[PDB]
């Protein structure tokens, strides 16, 4: 919307860092509007992804890093908080183990470290949706 | 680009018509980004699909038919004669018995009419692209 998308943002995050994006896909569920945000090591899109979070609405989720060019080992979930034509609040944070999605203030996916958080450089929020907000925290 | 994507058009096709897109992926092959063409029996995302020609950039094709609200059998490919990085022009021709598509003036897949192509009523053209051509061609 007000965002242009691909949207991109240079970004750190530690323990205690919040990522929050607020949205609205683009088509209705029974087209299958996908979702995705990457929290990636450069300022490269070909860079490696240390948290992929994918979300093809109405499905399915997965979840992956992509490390030195290659993707690894994929966590799939069928949890679908996101509801049909409406506008979504997606909150990433950062605990000491791992990230912690939630959707409209509930908790719905993680996904455990498998590179240190302090190597994000870069946040990407792109596929078939229109945003809003999007703010990373700096608090702490 | 200059067209908005989403992309609709209201259209209609018969045998003769031809469909050309000219574009660009939004990301490098690396991050998978996608194409959706669907050809709808009504000016409403939510009808039925005469033709969906859906590419994962880099890897695959899939072509099918929504057809009373219902997927239908999936054709899938491997040809890919699309380039990563570059910007592709998109043919598709309404033939007597099959919708054939060619990517950069080369035919690349076809796939037999389910429904008669007088059902078409619009045209959308949506995922992780640019786009700074559209046509339907109304000659014959």
């Amino acid at each position: 919307s007000l965002l242009p998308v691909p949207y991109t943002e240079a970004a750190s995050l530690s323990t205690g860092s919040t990522v929050t994006i607020k949205g609205r896909p683009l088509a209705c569920f029974l087209n299958e509007p996908a979702l995705q945000v990457d929290f990636h090591t450069e300022m490269k899109e070909e860079s490696d992804i240390v948290f992929h979070f994918q979300v093809c609405f109405g499905r399915r989720v997965v979840m992956n890093s992509r490390e030195y060019g290659a993707w690894k080992q994929q966590v799939e979930s069928k949890n679908m908080p996101f509801q049909d034509g409406q506008e979504f609040e997606l909150s990433i944070s950062v605990l000491p183990d791992k990230y912690q999605v939630m959707v409209n203030g509930q908790s719905s996916y993680t996904f455990d470290h498998r590179i240190k958080p302090e190597a994000v450089k870069m946040v990407q929020v792109w596929r078939d949706i229109s945003l809003t907000k999007f703010n990373v925290s700096y608090l702490k």
